[PDB]
């Protein structure tokens, strides 16, 4: 678990994200796709994007950034009580989208980078540690669902 103070740090920086969810989503996906190009292959509708300029110009990529961070926001706000969300998210990422756990690690690292870049005053080491723990909790719970399904 995270402590109450850790949860408060996590949702404090998340409130900052929510002021421009779309901008944040776009930056997170760009950081992910450029840092780990294998991740881009999982998105049929983003495969044609070959440069960071092309990604930055893609309204659909920005829209999708909004979708993914909005979903994550709802999960974070459950402060670990996220079974209703995590169960179908696991099944879809394992079965429908075929997403290795390692890629969830990659996007978590991308989120940390972006939040630190944009909100350093609300994302010092302790708050970063808290966010990292929150994302690890989520990944760890999904991993259990992956194991249940026999997805590697
Ligand atoms: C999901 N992105």
């Amino acid at each position: 678990g995270l402590s109450d103070g850790e949860w408060q740090q996590v949702l404090n920086v998340w409130g900052k994200v929510e002021a421009d969810i779309a901008g944040h989503g776009q930056e997170v996906l760009i950081r992910l796709f450029t840092g780990h190009p294998e991740t881009l292959e999982k998105f049929d509708k983003f495969k044609h994007l070959k440069t960071e300029a092309e990604m930055k110009a893609s309204e659909d990529l920005k829209k999708h950034g909004t979708v993914v961070l909005t979903a994550l926001g709802g999960i974070l706000k459950k402060k670990g009580h996220h079974e209703a969300e995590l169960k179908p998210l696991a099944q879809s990422h394992a079965t429908k989208h075929k997403i290795p756990i390692k890629y969830l690690e990659f996007i978590s690292d991308a989120i940390i980078h972006v939040l630190h870049s944009k909100h350093p005053g609300d994302f010092g080491a302790d708050a970063q540690g808290a966010m990292t723990k929150a994302l690890e909790l989520f990944r760890n719970d999904i991993a259990a669902k992956y194991k249940e399904l026999g997805f590697q």
